[PDB]
């Protein structure tokens, strides 16, 4: 049950983190000198699914795919069918996340949570409906639907630990999805839509006003409660966004790290941390998205991404891009020598 | 001769870069959406040693090691012998750059350009002297010495292309070296020493004034000419700094990319670009160093690093950390599918 899942997310292990800090300070470098590589290694050490040390085994990027009724409001220049086309391209390894996941030695799990097309053979089927409701006139979905999807994706996510996965990445694929993401960021952070509505996939500068109006209208009509993240997801989110929140809840329940991607994923992370604050210590940023609302979302998560790539793709490519940085933190921790063994004494 | 080397650095290939841009725009994503991954792939395509396409073969991080007379001015809390000790640790794979270079699949070349100790078996010997002169009272070395070292390191660097290397990284190891680096950054950028003198390897906050005075005194007594980068290097730099400038000149002569590390490397890059502007298109930043003067140095190079890791080690570990990002740009370029083949038409 969702209540059980939320209640049983483990706290980070303070003892393992103290041991980790002490080992890091003792390595062959001035104390502190590897900066956020050091803080990352300690954060990893505290995640109970890593068994008391920073480590990476198998890596999985979960790509959540769905279509959105709000496409019909003129907020996206990408033809709606691109969601289905690109989801099928993920089976052939030709997409950005597939290619970057391969470079990083990660496997990609393509999960259809509500594409508006026939099912795609070889893609995991968790379809809620053929596209979610148009958030401009009503909700994306029912609360029951959002809850059922969270549970099922979090179970699928934590089940991957049984096949050796220790490091997740999350992403979303769905034309128009930077619209519900902007709506969710506005509701959770209390910023007006104008501060957090971006160009998504090359929206002409001249259609931004419309997209701002659409977000406002979505929040006005749905009245999502900012203190109930499942409410917000079901009313002004989408199936893909709910799907990414689900991955975060599952990694967290599993005591394992999850790398965010960009703006889409920040919205799902905001919902996830609202639903269960205990999720936060498991989240690791990758890059600082080009989308207008990225700063605000990241500030509300007190998060500072490692990578500044002006990226705005999603699908998980940014998460995959940051996997080698997590592995570098573990290599630092395990493979460096020690000051004492070289007889180096520093003040 | 150095004049020949400088004169014959090739210009970037505009034709290869146009072809690269066109191929990138055609791939399976909104145009522009992979941001600085795209601009990196185009920059790589223009480097004539890469044969008209972004690619990575073998990778080498060149670690330039030397001691500095200015240690005697009280500007470094690390015992001077650490340079020699850590240089020997590089032979055993226990240092940060060795460990991060291994993660990235790069080989480390340890080059002793003037350590104040007996030679270390198994380290490349290009020693100019046992430590350079104390820049507070006189020059680090003669012009002839700086020139000879530039030539020899640039030759060793470009010779690595014959063994398949296509991607270099640079770093330096030498106690007190953030002092001449700060002096060089001050001279090239025209910022007063106080704006660009950092804590280096954990200098107590209370000893910063002394280190500012030392830099000022070095520039006062030596009167390095900011429009003659070899002058600046020989007077207020060090052998390690000259050694990194040499790697940049050699990669550039070879038409190949070089990844900077942190503050030390920014100072050498400033000298390199002053000596030969044609070096600039070959340089690729890695991370944004924690050292106080990093911003100013990077602004003078119009450079925006990819990684924000609050790192301050050097030795090349930051360069090695960024190698997977260069490889990701190449994987994007070569392995993604195309819009046309999926019949996707965007405005
Ligand atoms: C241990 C040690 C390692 C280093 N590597 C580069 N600078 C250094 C300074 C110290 C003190
Ligand atoms: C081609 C294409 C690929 C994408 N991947 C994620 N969003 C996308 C939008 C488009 C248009």
């Amino acid at each position: 049950t969702l209540h059980a899942l939320l209640r049983d997310i483990p706290a980070p292990d303070a003892e393992a983190m103290a041991r980790a800090q002490q080992h890091i300070d003792g390595l062959l470098k001035p104390p502190g000198s590897l900066g956020r590589l050091e803080t990352l290694a300690v954060q990893l050490a505290g995640m109970p699914g890593l068994n008391g040390t920073p480590q990476v085994g198998e890596k999985a990027v979960l790509v959540m795919c769905a279509d959105h009724g709000v496409w019909d409001e003129g907020v996206a220049v990408s033809p709606k069918i691109v969601t289905a086309i690109q989801a099928a391209n993920m089976t052939r390894g030709t997409t950005g996340v597939c290619v970057l996941a391969a470079q990083a030695g990660a496997k990609v799990h393509v999960i259809d949570v509500g594409i508006d097309a026939e099912p795609i053979p070889g893609v995991v089927n968790m379809r809620v409906a053929r596209g979610c409701g148009n958030i401009a006139v009503g909700p994306a979905m029912s609360r029951l639907q959002a809850e059922a999807l969270l549970l099922e994706v979090s179970r699928y996510t934590c089940d991957l630990a049984q096949r050796g996965v220790t490091l997740f990445g999350v992403g979303a694929l769905g034309m128009a999805n930077t619209t519900p993401a902007a709506a969710m960021v506005s509701v959770f952070t209390g910023s007006d839509a104008k501060e957090v509505v971006g160009i998504g996939a090359n929206l002409p500068p001249s259609r931004i006003d419309n997209k701002v109006d659409v977000v406002r209208r979505a929040i006005a009509i749905n009245q999502p409660n900012p203190r109930d993240g499942i409410d917000v997801l079901s009313k002004v989110g989408g199936f893909d966004l709910v799907g990414m929140t689900g991955v975060m809840l599952g990694a967290a329940r599993c005591g394992l790290p999850v790398l965010l991607d960009g703006f889409l994923s920040y919205s799902a992370a905001l919902a996830a941390c609202q639903i269960a604050p205990a999720v936060r210590p498991y989240l690791i940023p990758s890059h600082f998205s080009a989308e207008k609302g990225a700063r605000i979302a990241l500030a509300h998560l007190s998060m500072e991404p490692y990578l500044h790539m002006a990226m705005r793709l999603g699908e998980g490519s940014g998460a995959a891009l940051a996997m080698p940085i997590v592995e570098a933190a573990c290599a630092m921790f395990h493979n460096m020598g020690e000051l004492a063994a070289s007889n180096i004494v520093l003040p």
